[PDB]
């Protein structure tokens, strides 16, 4: 069985310019997209150094995906789009679809970078014990292993009961891991949607020809663009902040075990050496020379990695279009896997373990866990029938939660009451920016003095 | 007349996908583009509000321009683009070109909104007297009537002899007002480039078939998209911040003298009234109902204004391609001019004159003028020869200026010394963000205590 591009590019919407272009416009004009500007990506955003935030990273991923779609729809059309209905305009739909899924991919991630997800998962693991009878079911893993992709899908499908009313193609491409926490798929080790979205994704799977464990072909492209953006622009930011030099990056790539014989890595290194041989002649500050060489390396590396990803996607298009697809990621099957791995290693060694990043992660973990404690004081028991929340502090912290999250929490559905409370807490925490989370944590800590003692 | 072959010149100024797409890619990854996220657009940046910044406004304008380009290249190609070489791929160039010029249109604008430009102009008028023999030429008007478009062109052309190396089509499109301060024309009341770029612009005009007073056709589209974004999105921000309600906007449009018996305004009003009546049934908080109604109004108004702009551009394409074009703006020749004027009046009455915006403007003016005084203390005389600047405070404030601006200032050219010093100050002030400008102002004020008295 092979999936068809007519179903994968379904322009219909769940609620009973091209449609996909309108989807991209709605995603861009959405409030969470603008809120992404205040969410930390890797490095602290308080510093005035033009460091990457979630919004800038999302826009870069969207641009890379749009360029890949441009190449796919204009150059390699007959190679990958073999059987497409005439009413579908690939040149207008594919770039727009890739740009939209790139822009929206990190919309539901919690603040404070990766430490946000890690802290939420740790708090949920501690406060929703797996041995306890209330939180024994695997569905609560949705919070014990909380992931931003499921929250993003929930945000785009249930927050407004259809949300932004994205097309089926967009929603299908949003699902990064086609399985839930209840599922036991060996191919994917992470859940891609919550239990509350279990019906919705099913509807998507009923309109795009997809099923559990089967990924949309454009999801691979979006993930590859995300990985490329991470690996390249994190290194660029590392050099920009002065945590390392361009020569340090070149030496790290050259001395990497898998990049000594890698053709792409050697080509990039040679081109960067040639350019740096000319950039040093002009009178430039060491920071200025580092920035120039870093920009040139970014251009070369992004071009090479994007070309390798496009080639890999074109070569493995038949495997992607088949339901029995075992490809993990597009980078791993491409010729640029070694360079991307080396860049990720460099980013981990030089940027992710720097003093500033570690301090930011520690502060984010502290803030998130404290705020989750104070909010759980007012959330727990609301749906299970208990009354322990009915305190002035509990009422206040419940009133501080955004009204849409509370409205979804006070609804009739098959979700267990404990699951509803945990989902309310997760929705409240995930949608917060760094500054808003810190301010709310400080205010609640100030107001909690009597009840805490 | 003018041919599209020259207007869409993909050649780059520096002597030696698509080139024009590469222009948008380079603009997106530029550091000042990321710095735009820290510059206020109209309203101050809060910790919770999703008000537009310069970056979000630029992205919205770019999206609108890209949609216009898709409509022009995919539907109205025969009506708009006649006698175009088969080498030029309109479907890939026109949308990319419009998006690139929309994203870059506000790169060089000073911080603190429009008050930034106003404060820079007032300070330059006071400290560069027109009666003083040192400053009598019209060239110093470049600073007495400082404009963000000229600084944007300067940044893209002379900041990295070439900067981003944008194509000739892009550079021609970013010239909003095709005239200089020295040249006096009744067509345009503002200068579009500095004296230092006179040779660059003359080059661009040579490679695009344009001339003084003749504006690139896509500049009209970019300006129309900028105006539409300004009006509609500022109204949306006003509603979101709570300064006015959706019913207030509806009443203002209905009670507007020109918007009466206006087809576009009536259509938008009726559609929004029906949608609001439908929405009122759902139990939502007043803020939520206002947000939903304003979002639907934004969708309807943006669609109507964009369609009117497209129709006006298509109808007047022959005049736009003529060197004797007398059109001042695309909106005024469209059917949506009345709605745009009413929206601008509503924004001025409720948003721009709100106490928060007035306080932001006053603080920005104070900060900008104080910092300009303290920087002029260390800049003045560096090029004329007089050595009042050679003080520890002057040396420090000169060292705090960005190295690239200082390097351009120290270059030997035909610019007068006073012009070079004023341009150094303008480049320093314009490139700062709000927070960085405030921090530098506080630092210098702390360090200026002894030398002040
Ligand atoms: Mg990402
Ligand atoms: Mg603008």
């Amino acid at each position: 069985g092979s999936m068809h591009w007519n179903d994968l590019l379904n322009s219909n919407r769940r609620k009973p310019r091209q449609q996909i272009e309108r989807d991209y416009d709605r995603i861009l004009f959405a409030a969470p997209t603008r809120r992404l500007a205040d969410k930390t990506q890797v490095f602290p955003l308080d510093k005035n150094d033009s460091v990457r935030t979630r919004l800038t990273h999302s826009h870069e991923v969207a641009n890379l995906s749009r360029g890949i779609g441009m190449r796919l729809a204009f150059e390699l059309e007959d190679d990958v789009f073999k059987d497409v209905s005439e009413d579908i305009c690939l040149k207008r739909d594919v770039p727009a679809l890739l740009a939209a899924i790139g822009l929206v991919h990190d919309m539901g991630n919690p603040p404070f970078g990766h430490q946000g997800e890690k802290a939420m998962s740790e708090w949920f693991t501690k406060n929703l014990p797996e041995h306890s009878d209330n939180y024994k079911d695997k569905i609560y893993g949705d919070f014990r292993h909380f992931d931003g992709n499921s929250q993003t899908l929930r945000l785009v499908t249930k927050l407004q009961g259809y949300g932004l009313n994205l097309t089926y193609a967009t929603l299908a491409s949003m699902i990064k891991y086609p399985r839930s926490s209840e599922s036991d798929s060996s191919l994917w080790k992470k859940h891609g949607f919550f239990l509350s979205e279990k019906d919705v994704v099913q509807d998507i799977w009923n309109n795009t020809g997809l099923s559990e464990g089967v990924r949309h072909p454009f999801t691979y492209i979006m993930e590859a663009c995300d990985d490329i953006a991470y690996s390249v622009l994190d290194a660029e930011d590392i050099i920009k902040k002065g945590f390392a030099s361009f020569h340090d990056l070149i030496d790290f790539i050259q001395s990497n075990q898998f990049c000594k014989e890698d053709d792409v890595a050697k080509r990039v290194i040679e081109n960067c050496k040639k350019i740096h041989a000319d950039y040093a002649q002009q009178k430039l500050s060491p920071a200025e020379l580092n920035d120039m060489s870093m920009q040139m390396f970014r251009v070369y590396a992004i071009a090479e990695l994007v070309d390798a990803v496009v080639i890999a996607f074109k070569d493995n298009i038949n495997e992607f279009l088949n339901d029995t697809c075992e490809i993990k990621d597009l980078i791993s099957c491409s010729s640029g896997k070694n360079l991307c791995q080396a860049l990720k290693k460099f980013d981990s060694s030089r940027g992710y373990q720097h003093r500033s990043v570690l301090k930011l992660e520690l502060e984010g973990s502290n803030y998130i866990k404290g705020l989750m404690d104070m909010l759980w004081l007012g959330i727990k028991g609301r749906a299970t029938g208990d009354t322990q929340y009915d305190t002035p502090f509990g009422r206040y912290v419940y009133g501080r939660i955004s009204e849409n999250y509370r409205r979804i929490f006070e609804q009739e559905n098959n979700l267990p009451a404990c699951y509803k409370e945990a989902q309310l807490l997760a929705d409240a925490i995930s949608g917060m920016t760094d500054s808003y989370l810190i301010a709310l944590h400080d205010e609640l800590r100030a107001l909690h003095q009597y009840e805490c003692r």
